[PDB]
């Protein structure tokens, strides 16, 4: 840990990113259109780290409009496409790595959603996969580079999960799921921004500032894995890897209206990330990729197990990705947890998603009720912080202010005796066994267990700045350890969303999120996205039901 | 002439061109990488003469992808911004030169538009204009390249317009306004092709085989200056000059969304260049320059005719290039001249720029009727071929096949007895002293006169091959001697351009333009350009009215 004043660290972590941004223009080798329009467009980054910009309405509008053709003909392709370009020759590495560059940089600026860039060990990766092209060429995801959230540990950086006082924290290595998708043809280009804390569902640190939504520059990007919900709904990065303990994951990708997988906890190596409390695990973080493609996301996945990762960490289960078999579904609709109610725009996409599910043979649809959402709070709120957040409280040393989204997850927190953490164990075992009787419920005469819930993961589309007070809509499936897919439904449609009248709210908490959706207006062009919930380890039946919904 | 088999002469024909680009490609220096991607394109250039090749269905979209930020960096610059460059030596003479060589030889590939490349001339003027930098750095066009028609001679050069029995007529001169553009610091540096008899509104001869469109390669670049449309279209030059007595520069201009000036007769010197028909003064052909840039129109005419050329040709008047004082302006708009009505493009295109005009405070907008347009076709019937085509059909002696957009130009052609031509020469002048009185009937009750008109180039964006079935939208003002400026408005939408419902022909012309309009998506993002036409000698109006225009 450093102790020195923040006001100074925030100075270097700025110049660490300005001397990458320098560097990632150099290899994208803009021709002066190019540079003249991107120097134009509204920025996101302020001059310090307080300082949050003038964001674009529309940042994926100003970024389709900036880039050239020749650039966005890569990076809108469909990943899983673009591999059979890099395989059969039609384009080589170092062209993908210039084209994804180049839009990154743009992404940047316009939603501040990058940390550093790593152009050097990317062209590095690049040229020498084009040099080995004869015997790398059959490699899963061979020439495709991604994006890692800043909190994964890379040769050379430092790992600070947006904390300046662990500037000074440089790992030799790589993550093991970094090396392994390397292996597989792979290669990290960028490092995506995350929040203080981590335990935010949003994206403000002060060592890079605050990350906007790709779709409306005034609502936030999400978090904690914010840079990647944002840098990948602009489809700026083929995929990219964030963590999710209370929702991390789910909710960048929801806001931004992309895929985003909440993997089960032991399929695919997390622990060598870092963030706070490191060695607290009475509820473990997750890992798993965010990208605009379902199919990459299954691939990703595919790519990862079929290296048996279980023989390098082993945390993890040999248990192979596999396509279910089942051609018939039996899913449960998640309306509310009666706790707070979704926004118009959510309750929208949950019926457009309930039609097209009962209009297919194969499915049968019935309403999910909810079994103790209180009891997500009560039983997270003694295990999240199990230290009184002592960890990350020391962080603050060096002065660098508390913020005020942190100041929710820190509030209340105990620094729990060893009974205390026993008896809560307790309590978290005894919720797991109950939710899966729960959950068993719902099978049928016949024995046909639920495959899956379909559920939102936030009361609301892309929230305001400072206004996401509600956690239990995804960290219910934290403290379950269930695997959750969130996918696209629709957009705000502001003839369809308008705010409910003679609305009675449920309670006081429910009254703020109500009075939060003051019109569709203050929401343009967000998508609304779900999610889909499954038991343990179906991970796979997720993105097999999310395919039918995309057809 | 010659009178050896046209087979043979057409080979000439094709080994001088590939001859010029041997040697262009040596200047251009391709590094591999263009090299490679030159070698792929789609080619508009056959086997032969007669074989057109399978062209790109955007050879722009190709063009800006193929060449290096090393080329667009300069060509793609607006060519009076870049003499400020040339002039602070920000670059060089011959660094330009070797761009727009480069582009003009991906432009050749894409679209077929250079007859014959200059790069042994042009590495000498931009080398010696290094040289002299210091005495030459005041000229107006300093360093520029431009391109030039087939028909303008050019030193040790044969001029054809396009007939293979004139392949032996060298001349050892170059056209008045050639080394005026020279004296002045610019320098030519490509040949452009142009058509058979040079009276179609297509590009098509038996030296050089089928010009294509920049925009959508199924369409023709239009005629006779098709070379130059397209080559300035693809803005591989910074400017060309080329002829117009029925449309011939500014139906090139606006079939490539570029801008094209017919100049008033007697102010830019033209008659030294080269066409059938010479000797013939019942109709005279006027030059003027075609560009993507407003400015480099206007810079050009104010350059030529501020050297005085009516010192050299006494044909010219000596009337100064000047910007008029003129707040307030008068404009007509020209809907139809109710014999051929335009296509939906066009059509909105009056209605975009109708609009604009009465947004602005300071014009007045009327309606403009047509005046015996029937005319035009009846006078110029028997005054374009007044020798009965007997000059065009001895360049068939060589067994040269007539092409069918020639036919149309040469039917009914009469060899008029002089008492005939005497008789149509009264005709033309009656028809223009009434066509005066009739623009003179808009002048208002305090005296202004009707500054300009906006009017049609073609009944339709660029055309499909063989159906320019019509002139008079442009031989009308050929007819009458105004100066006519095309210039663009905007692109075919496919939402906003379905073809009229409903429609009910005016005559079996009319019916022949409306079939040939069966969708836009046959018209795919093919510019839609209007022009805008002053009285004789008011080119400059015309000019200051198109800046605003764009603004």
């Amino acid at each position: 840990m450093l102790t020195d004043n923040w006001k100074e660290l925030a100075g270097k972590a700025q110049s660490t990113f300005q001397k990458s941004l320098k560097q990632a223009i150099e290899l994208a080798d803009f021709d002066e259109g190019l540079a003249k329009r991107y120097g134009a467009l509204p920025s996101a980054i302020g001059a310090n780290v307080e300082d949050f910009g003038s964001p674009a309405q529309f940042p994926l509008e100003e970024y389709l409009k900036a880039l050239p053709k020749k650039v966005l003909d890569i990076t809108e392709k469909d990943p899983v496409e673009l591999l059979k370009d890099l395989k059969s020759r039609k384009v080589t590495c170092v062209e993908v790595l210039k084209a994804y560059t180049a839009a990154s940089i743009v992404a940047s600026k316009l939603t501040n959603c990058v940390q550093e860039f790593l152009p050097i060990e990317a062209l590095q990766y690049a040229q020498k996969l084009d040099a080995d092209y004869e015997t790398k060429k059959h490699l899963p995801l061979y020439g495709l580079p991604f994006s890692i959230k800043e909190m994964i540990p890379f040769v050379g950086r430092s790992v600070t999960h947006g904390s300046l006082c662990y500037l000074d924290r440089i790992v030799d290595y790589n993550a093991d799921i970094v090396n392994i998708l390397i292996a597989n043809g792979a290669y990290p280009f960028v490092r995506t921004t995350n929040p203080q804390s981590l335990m935010m569902l949003e994206c403000v640190s002060f060592s890079h500032g605050r990350t906007v939504n790709a779709y409306n520059g005034m609502l936030t990007s999400g978090g904690s894995s914010g840079g990647e919900g944002a840098l990948n709904g602009m489809r700026a990065s083929p995929f990219g890897l964030g963590s999710d303990i209370g929702g991390s994951i789910r909710c960048p990708a929801a806001f931004n209206g992309i895929y985003g997988l909440r993997s089960t906890l032991g399929r695919i190596p997390t622990a060598d990330y870092f963030s706070c409390n490191r060695g607290s695990e009475s509820i473990l973080s997750v890992t798993g990729p965010l990208s605009r493609s379902l199919d990459t996301v299954n691939l990703v996945m595919k790519t990862v197990i079929e290296a048996k990762p279980w023989l390098i960490d082993p945390t993890l289960v040999p248990l192979d990705w596999k396509r279910p078999e089942n051609k018939k579904f039996r899913v449960g609709i998640y309306v509310s947890d009666h706790i707070v109610n979704p926004s118009p725009p959510i309750n929208r996409a949950l019926s457009m998603v309930t039609e097209k599910l009962k209009s297919l043979g194969n499915f049968e649809v019935v309403t999910f009720e909810p079994y103790k959402p209180e009891k997500v709070t009560e039983i997270l709120g003694k295990l999240y912080f199990e230290d009184g957040a002592r960890d990350f409280r020391a962080t603050l040393q060096t002065g660098e202010p508390l913020l005020e989204q942190t100041r929710w997850a820190i509030e209340g927190a105990e620094d729990l005796d060893m009974h205390d953490q026993w008896y809560w164990n307790l309590q978290k075992q005894a919720y797991r066994k109950e939710f899966l009787k729960h959950w068993c419920s719902y099978t049928d005469n016949d024995g046909n267990v639920l495959d899956a819930v379909i559920a939102p993961v936030f009361p609301n589309v892309a929230a305001k700045h400072e206004t996401t007070k509600y956690w239990t809509y995804t960290s219910q499936w934290n403290l379950l350890d269930y695997p959750v897919l969130a996918f696209p439904v629709t957009k705000v449609d502001e003839s369809l969303d308008q705010p409910y009248k003679n609305y009675k709210p449920l309670n006081d908490l429910d009254k703020y999120f109500y009075e939060q959706y003051d019109s569709p207006s203050s929401f343009k062009n967000a998508p609304a996205n779900l999610c889909l919930v499954g038991l343990r380890f179906t991970d796979e039946k997720l993105v097999e039901i999310a395919n039918i919904l995309r057809n």
